[PDB]
């Protein structure tokens, strides 16, 4: 297998395994370096990498080499022989750790055997030229102090110690005359600057580094993985597939944008995971073709190679077979070398998608960062990698014997502190952006905290090019993944040809391009007066000296005053925090403010269901002020209106090209060769859909999801700053006390911090679910739909491209031309559903997606709501809403459609929303209030159906209509067949709960059933299996339509459409959510009001009402009069009878638990409704007298709501006073006794109390009342 050699730095030179090498970049001028052969073709030079740097660059200065790295400098690392030996031994241990596993051993093998082609682009096809700096490197055989003799050798990898920045490991290829053999199929000598002790630190905002705001967070990297990551780069460069292509370039137009270097796809491929997804499928192929093209040139070179002038010793045939093995070329029974497409795809996918930091980390059970695009914390120093107590060849730091395996605990900074030491910041250099106000007042910001947003130029416009379709044309796809299991069990991948002699002729042509580096300014000062997220987080910090601080809700005050710390929590929380108390109450206050912190923090779990938003973190706007000034006004409201988009610091300009046109080829007389050109144009069409989605996905990840990542972090920093500030205040107050006082103070700083930490972790989980949801929200509604638009345009242009073609082939297509005609129309009849897991297999991304799709609220494609005297669509799809003057609207979300021509609403749906995924799957919900028939017009009521909401496209669509006491749903397939379901309430009931009363309607449609729900209960079901296609995304017209009587009107509310069938459970919950209110309601369902005339109704005694007895001060219970007229089709009990009551306030709208005075009119006077007080009887008549302080009777009343389910009923209860839980009784009706038919009265009663507590709540109780005002919808 793979043998790892052992040596000691001081071992003698032998010119074989221990040499004095002359590195490629020394150009063969001056001293050499002692090098050790760790394995075949791989060398170790335990010294600082100085090629291209200046001695001073090794010292820490006010400069930096890389902008997005927290650089560590130490010019003393490797400055002694013992340091050099340690480096050597550590490299040996790391290589042993790499091969301890099959996967890593293979990596080493491919690399060892992936010898560089002998030559590069400049070399003639017929020759092998080893005399090039990328192939041969010299070793000094000559005695000490002289270069009398230099011998050449072939090598694959040369690993040096670090360059100026210890933690900046890098793999370098050799460029000669501006070209790179390692990027053009040849391969060449690879170099690496590497440091094993100073490893990077990372952590997940989603996860929780042992969860502790006060304890160190993050994980440190296993250097073996870091080395394998560099070895992958090395592998690519050896196989010469390290090609350059369209890079991911950061947008740097805005001050808040992260500045960084261009990122090649080879870099993201190397990391693996979700990163390859940032590289569009278009570019994945561009790189694929390039590599394949480089290989083509190589295989041709093998078929032509004849001699080697540079080294007479080279055995042509020996090498031809070694390279054939290296590139997996095929040899026919002729000696002809060929590229077997299948074996090429395998090798390519193995090298680009098999060997990735992510796949290796997983196999080795090593933890690593979530993405190349994730915050880079400060590095740490591993105490001693050579100490098996700390680091083993088999497990790294995650040693199970030390119970350090479970959960990568061994890499956990807070857990395995005996493994590392922190680093002296005085020696750290970091690129900072200084943001100055032009007043001024500057804030230093790490370039890591900025928003990384990919520029539009990063993406491939290739989708706009034309496609030549032939009977041959085929589908092109590249799976950005590769089963790691088979790569490990893959036999014929391994080298099957021995490694040739590494000894060759000396290199005399030292021509080579040596990279020159120079530090760049570590701080760039820019001018801005914007007070965005940076400024906001800043206002939450305080100087290390200032010890007496106080919180403040004023951002500006906090900026100016150093002892003032901004807080985005409640005014209450803030005042309590600045509160100063006596030592004897300090404990109680600490306990209060802490528990309060937790409460405030946990408001991150707020629900906004009524607004169709399950989760909202209301304080994010106040905390960061990111996006469109989210710290002003009410964030919840603003979000309900604009959604995720408001949180984005910048709205990216997407690249969504017009998909180029297809040019079909003619194959006259050849029926088949013509059919294929159709079937193929179809499949190539599917390719364009998928490729467009990938283009969207790649953009979503690098321009949008990056910003939301930045917001999640910002919020983590924000919660910490708040906890830190609180503790600072708490500690400051405590130390004001005397030691004698402190002694008698009950304080546990480990309880405090624990609770504060527990509150943050919970908030972080909410914030993360919320932000991820927003991210996915933006993708699905603000990005995908736009791609769908173009894709349909194309799908269309292509439809009339194939039809024409079929036309011109009528003669050749004969008796089937008409058959394909359909083939084309039907194949293009369904749009490809977007599925994220097609472009990524990342676990987190997939879960974000599956979760978003599991929330029913995300299927809402229409949600008409009120906003500034007008209706608008808040589904996020931007439906067009045209409301005409005839429509009445109010802020209670109700709108009225009259008989007027101008009372209508026009909705133009979004054409890009997947709806007719074929099989019919959707629902519609809304609240409606339909007035009672005109007693003198019942004939036109019963007969005569008028449409209220119409939605048709080319004579097909759906319709909601009404025929009196019946609401109707109607479907019309693309042909003309029609099926309908309906609900119909009765018009002969004494008291109807539908007529003129608000009620919930939901209509759902799945493959074979259209159902109608009323208040969450199923009322009717219609089998609609027949029905063919049904166009439904046409315009929706809200207008009363048909033979309608001028006085006809309809109230509607909360109109919503879902692109899916709602379950009975969803419906019932929507019913409950939309029924909830803090105010009570009247008989009709409207908000209950104070100072409003109302007749009373009793849910228990339907036909009973209240009349003030001619004699005494009590309320009789007469019987409701009734339909006196003579129509046998209608009947009811007069509602506007009995006393005319009016609700009065105690201490506008009538809310629960409110205290009131139930008065009522009597001629001109306004009397009240009192109780006795001492009725030692369970129940007894109430007292209706004028407005006097009859201290003999109770007056005040507390209206309540005991029913947990929706209802327009309310209760009226008396209390000893607005304080004493001591109750008196609830208002109702009870029959007593009187014989010359007894007599029921306005009986109050305690018997109720026990009853109300009953579940399910009792609807028919006598304490259940309802208020009825004259309404135009009800005439008697
Ligand atoms: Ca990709
Ligand atoms: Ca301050
Ligand atoms: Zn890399």
């Amino acid at each position: 297998p793979v043998t790892i050699n052992n040596f000691n730095y001081n071992d003698p030179i032998d010119n074989n395994n221990i040499i004095m090498m002359e590195p490629p970049f020394a150009r063969g001028t001056g001293r050499y370096y002692k090098a050790f052969k760790i394995t075949d073709r791989i060398w170790i030079i335990p010294e600082r990498y100085t090629f291209g740097y200046k001695p001073e660059d090794f010292n820490k200065s006010s400069g930096i080499f890389n902008r997005d790295v927290c650089e560590y400098y130490d010019p003393d690392y490797l400055n002694t022989n013992d340091k050099k030996n340690i480096f050597l031994q550590t490299m040996i241990k790391l290589f042993n750790r790499i091969k301890s596993k099959p996967l890593g051993e293979k990596l080493l093998e491919m690399i060892i055997n992936g010898i560089p082609y002998l030559g590069d682009r400049r070399v003639p096809l017929e020759e092998f030229n080893t005399n090039i700096a990328s192939v041969t490197v010299n070793k000094l055989i000559s005695n000490p102090g002289e270069v009398e003799r230099k011998k050449g050798i072939f090598a694959n990898l040369i690993i040096f110690g670090p360059g100026p920045v210890l933690n900046e490991n890098e793999t370098i290829d050799i460029g000669i005359q501006n070209h790179f053999a390692s990027r053009e199929g040849f391969g060449g000598i690879m170099q690496m600057k590497f440091c094993p002790e100073y490893v990077s630190v990372f952590n997940n905002v989603q996860e929780n580094k042992g969860a502790s705001i006060f304890n160190r967070r993050g994980y440190f990297s296993d250097p073996a993985l870091i080395l394998m990551h560099e070895l992958i780069h090395v592998l690519h460069g050896l196989y010469g597939i390290k090609v350059d292509d369209l890079p991911i370039v950061p947008n740097e137009k805005k001050f808040f944008m992260q500045s960084t270097d261009a990122i090649q796809a080879e870099e993201l491929y190397t990391f693996g995971g979700q990163d390859p997804s940032i590289i569009t499928p278009s570019t994945d192929k561009s790189i694929y073709d390039k590599v394949l093209q480089n290989f083509r040139g190589i295989v041709d070179r093998l078929n032509k190679v004849l001699v080697c002038i540079s080294d007479p010793n080279i055995n042509i045939n020996i090498y031809k077979n070694k390279f054939k093995d290296k590139y997996k070329f095929v040899e026919d029974s002729e000696g002809k070398y060929s590229i077997d497409v299948e074996s090429f795809d395998k090798l390519y996918k193995s090298l680009m998608f098999g060997f990735t930091e992510t796949n290796i980390a997983e196999n080795y059970k090593i933890k690593t960062r979530a993405s190349y695009f994730s915050d880079s914390l400060p590095p740490v120093k591993i105490k001693n990698l050579l100490d098996n107590e700390i680091y083993t060849i088999e497990e790294g730091f995650n040693i199970s014997d030390k119970d350090m395996e479970k959960e990568y605990r061994g890499q956990n900074k807070a857990i395995n502190k005996q493994a590392y030491e922190e680093i002296s910041k005085e020696h750290l250099a970091v690129y900072k952006i200084q943001m100055c106000k032009s007043v001024g007042i500057c804030i230093d910001v790490d370039n890591e905290d900025l928003f990384f947003i990919a520029d539009k130029n990063s993406f491939s416009d290739d989708l706009s090019k034309n496609e030549r379709i032939e009977y041959n044309t085929q589908s092109n796809y590249i799976e950005n993944d590769f089963p790691i299991n088979e790569l490990i069990l893959d036999t014929d991948l391994i080298s099957k040809i021995e490694l040739p002699s590494e000894n060759t002729e000396s290199l005399t042509d030292f021509n080579v391009d040596v990279p020159v580096y120079e530090k760049q300014p570590a701080i760039k000062k820019i001018f801005t007066d914007e007070n965005t997220i940076f400024q906001y987080l800043y206002s939450q910090t305080f100087p290390l000296d200032i010890r007496d601080i106080s919180l403040t809700s004023s951002f500006d005050d906090a900026l100016l005053f150093s002892n003032k710390v901004y807080s985005f929590f409640s005014m209450d929380y803030i005042k309590t925090a600045n509160k100063v108390v006596e030592a004897g109450l300090f404990a109680g206050w600490v306990k209060q403010i802490v528990n309060d912190f937790v409460i405030e923090a946990n408001k991150s779990n707020t629900m906004d269901k009524i607004a169709d938003i399950s989760l909202i973190v209301p304080y994010i706007g106040l905390a960061l002020n990111v996006g469109n000034e989210t710290a002003k006004g009410n964030f919840e409201n603003a979000f309900e209106i604009a959604g995720a988009s408001i949180l984005l610091e910048f709205i990216p300009e997407l690249l969504i090209p017009v998909v180029g046109a297809f040019l079909l080829e003619s194959y006259i007389d050849n029926k088949n060769k013509i059919i294929k050109t159709i079937d193929n144009a179809l499949t190539k069409r599917n390719e364009k859909w998928s490729d467009m989605y990938g283009l969207i996905v790649a953009q979503w990840l690098s321009t949008v999801n990056t910003q939301f990542y930045t917001i999640k972090e910002g919020m983590y920093k924000a919660l910490n700053y708040q906890a830190q500030a609180l503790e600072e205040i708490i500690k400051y107050r405590y130390n004001i006390y005397s030691e004698k006082e402190k002694s008698n103070i009950n304080i546990d700083f480990n309880d405090i911090n624990s609770k504060l930490n527990e509150g943050i972790n919970q908030a972080i989980d909410n914030i993360n679910n919320f932000i991820n949801g927003c991210s996915v929200s933006y993708l699905m509604k603000k990005m995908i739909p736009l791609a769908v638009e173009k894709l349909l345009d194309f799908d269309n242009t292509l439809k009339k491209n194939l039809l024409n073609y079929i036309d011109e082939n009528k003669l050749y297509l004969i008796g089937s031309a008409e058959y394909e005609k359909s083939k084309v129309n039907k194949y293009l009849k369904t749009i490809m559903p977007f599925d994220l897991s097609i472009y990524t297999n990342d676990t987190i991304l997939i879960e974000m997606f599956n979760k978003y799709n599991s929330e029913i609220l995300n299927n809402i494609i229409l949600n008409l709501r009120y906003k500034d005297n007008n209706l608008i669509d808040l589904s996020g799809y931007g439906a067009k809403v045209e409301v005409y003057d005839g429509v009445e609207l109010n802020d209670k979300n109700q709108f009225k459609l009259t008989s007027s021509a101008n009372s209508k609403i026009r909705v133009t749906q979004n054409q890009n929303i997947i709806f007719n995924s074929v099989f019919l799957d959707f629902s519609v919900s809304f609240w409606i209030r339909i007035p009672k028939y005109k007693n003198d017009g019942i004939q036109n009521y019963i007969h005569n159906e008028y449409t209220i909401i119409n939605c048709m496209k080319n004579n097909s669509g759906w319709k909601i209509s009404i025929r009196g006491n019946r609401i109707i749903w109607t479907l019309i397939d693309i042909n003309g067949k029609t099926k309908s379901v309906f609900f119909e309430y009765n018009i002969r009931e004494d008291i109807s709960e539908y007529i003129n009363r608000w009620f919930f309607v939901t209509i759902t449609n799945n493959l074979n059933n259209a159902k109608i729900y009323i208040n969450g209960k199923l009322e009717s079901n219609t089998d609609i299996k027949d029905i063919r296609e049904v166009i439904a995304n046409g315009e929706i017209i809200f207008k009363l339509d048909g033979d309608i009587d001028r006085t006809q009107f309809i109230w509607m509310k909360y109109f919503s459409i879902f692109n899916t069938e709602l379950s009975q459970s969803n419906i019932e919950e929507r019913y409950k959510i939309q029924s909830y209110s803090e105010y009570l309601k009247d008989f009709w369902g409207n908000p209950l009001m104070y100072n409003k005339e109302y007749y009373m109704f009793n849910a228990g005694n339907k036909n009973s009402y209240i009349k003030l007895k001619k004699d005494s001060p009590v309320g009789e219970i007469l019987t409701r009069s009734k339909y006196n007229q003579n129509s046998k089709y209608i009947n009811y009990r007069d509602l506007y009878i009995g006393e005319k009551f009016i609700i009065r306030r105690k201490s506008d709208i009538v809310r629960k638990e409110d205290y009131i005075y139930l008065d009522f009119f009597n001629l001109n006077q306004e009397w009240r409704v009192y109780t006795y007080k001492y009725f030692k009887k369970e129940e007894e008549k109430l007292f209706l007298a004028p407005i006097s302080d009859s201290d003999e009777f109770y007056n005040t009343i507390q209206i309540k709501e005991y029913d947990e389910q929706p209802t327009y009923s309310c209760q009226l209860l008396f209390k000893k006073d607005e304080e004493s839980t001591d109750e008196i009784g609830l208002i109702g009706i009870h029959r007593f006794y009187e014989s010359g038919e007894y007599k029921d009265y306005f009986c109050i009663s305690k018997w109720y109390l026990k009853e109300v507590k009953r579940k399910p709540y009792n609807l028919k109780l006598g304490c259940n009342w309802q208020f009825i005002p004259k309404d135009e919808g009800w005439t008697e």
